[PDB]
């Protein structure tokens, strides 16, 4: 004090123009940038500065938060019996690790994860062959077998698959076989209206054969293809949601649940109730039988706590404490019992 404007400048990693502009817009006059400025002015431009700067370091920061994360895949298989989902799922399960060692530790939580370059898918495991629910699969991968073709039940896991909201791939299996007609399977297809991309439809059908793995690597890229064209995000910071897989017993451990996290991050002691059934996570395991601290979207995982057992496809939803768990958990059952003593009055 009493500082040259040009010394400000330099303190303040600042241009000169720059120190100017903003002293005319600030009022304080000057003859030119070797001019001093009164002690008071200087402040206030070092004032000035820090409010300026750090509201655009916070309008950076908002920018990018929103900006949501991606989010992998899921994937579900359909078909007709005998025509290979089961060999698929195995064949991919295999495909993961072809690193031995294991350790490792590949429980089962209801789906898995393949990583590729391309990017990392997810498989719903848990066959119950269907049985309404929550929306759990993205994509539905409908497999048909080339000796065979298109039964009633194809139609109907396309036309469940549809109901559900997911996007159809057409995987058709078996292509080994020397009685295998893939072409007459594609007619099938265009012949119910889904014409194949290579003759300048929507449907996607890629030739596979579980077996050997001819093509799994294919579909794999094509799965993760109509995922970038879907952009399937979602914010690891918002209320935890999930759902239901499969909730089952142990006899030393007791009611335990698969879970699919759907948005947000559920961590442990976090109290959750999906449908009735509510209670706190004691633990949470991996795919890989980590023990996890915390879970977001696409982990699938192993919840311990549970006082009841969970319904798949019912709903995991966070909740603050205990009593709240209670009271919806109560509530929705109210609902349901009185809901059904409605049922006994009409048949
Ligand atoms: N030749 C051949 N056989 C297959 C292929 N994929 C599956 N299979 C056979 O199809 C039979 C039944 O299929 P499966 O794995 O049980 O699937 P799912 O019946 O639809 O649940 C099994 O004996 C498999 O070995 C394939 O790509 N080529």
């Amino acid at each position: 004090a009493k500082v040259r404007i040009y010394q400000l400048a330099k303190e303040l990693g600042m241009e000169t123009q720059e120190l100017l502009e903003l002293l005319d817009q600030m009022g304080v006059a000057y003859k030119s940038h070797a001019s001093t400025l009164e002690e008071k002015d200087a402040e206030a431009v070092r004032e000035l500065v820090k409010e300026q700067r750090g509201l655009q370091e916070k309008l950076a920061e908002e920018e990018r938060r929103k900006s949501l994360p991606r989010r992998p895949p899921v994937v579900v298989i359909m078909g007709h019996v005998d025509h290979g989902k089961t060999t698929l799922l195995d064949y991919l399960r295999k495909s993961r690790i072809a690193e031995k060692e294991a350790g490792g530790i590949t429980q089962h939580v209801g789906a898995f994860e393949v990583k590729t370059p391309q990017g990392t898918v997810v498989f719903i495991d848990t066959p119950g062959h269907e049985a309404r629910g929550a929306k759990v699969a993205d994509i539905a991968v409908i497999v048909i077998a080339a000796d065979d073709g298109i039964m009633p039940q194809t139609e109907e896991a396309i036309a469940h698959a549809k109901a559900a909201g997911a996007k159809l791939i057409f995987a058709i299996n078996k292509i080994d076989l020397p009685q295998a007609d893939p072409e007459k399977v594609k007619r099938q297809l265009m012949e119910r209206g889904f014409v194949p991309e290579e003759y300048g439809g929507d449907a996607i059908v890629i030739p596979i054969s579980a077996k050997t793995g001819q093509g799994v690597q294919d579909l794999l890229e094509m799965i993760l293809l109509l995922a970038e064209l879907e952009d399937y995000r979602a914010d690891p910071n918002a209320e935890p949601r999930g759902v239901i897989l499969e909730s089952k017993l142990d006899k030393q451990a007791g009611i335990i649940a698969n879970m699919l996290v759907q948005e947000g991050t559920f961590r442990v002691g976090d109290y959750v109730v999906a449908g009735e059934a509510y209670g706190r996570i004691r633990a949470m395991m991996d795919a890989d039988g980590n023990q996890r601290k915390e879970a977001g979207p696409g982990s699938a995982v192993q919840v311990l706590g549970f006082q009841e057992l969970p319904h798949a496809g019912d709903v995991v939803e966070w909740v603050p404490d205990l009593e709240a768990a209670k009271e919806i958990a109560e509530e929705r059952k109210e609902e349901r019992k009185a809901r059904e003593e409605e049922e006994k009055a009409r048949r």
